[PDB]
């Protein structure tokens, strides 16, 4: 069973994705954060993995100005489910969107 989504809107917070992959015992969204809802800005040791795929990186790139989302699961990444859903809206949005899982799916729905 290997599923791995992540969704970011306009770099929204509200996992434990703050403090770090392993725990979270620490907060901050001042840093950024990969598809593995985790920050390297507080031990960036134990945290940070790379079992993830090298996208993980670009994601922080992507979310950095723009916004993409992409969604990709194999039985041979390593076994890791990570469900994060993050929802966002402002004035400035005009699609309103609830901002959940479905939205993921959006990569191709």
């Amino acid at each position: 069973m290997s599923e791995v989504n992540i969704v970011v809107n306009g770099r929204e917070a509200g996992s434990k994705s703050k403090g770090c992959a392993l725990c979270g015992a620490t907060w901050g969204d001042y840093h950024a954060d990969f598809l593995g809802e985790d920050l390297f800005f507080c031990c960036d040791i134990c945290a940070a993995e790379f079992m993830n795929m090298m996208d993980e990186a670009f994601k922080h790139t992507a979310r950095h100005n723009v916004d993409e989302l992409h969604i990709d699961g194999n039985y041979q990444l390593g076994r890791n489910v990570l469900l994060k859903n993050g929802e966002d809206r402002l004035r400035f949005y005009v699609k309103f969107g609830p901002g959940a899982v479905i939205k993921e799916f959006k990569i191709t729905d």
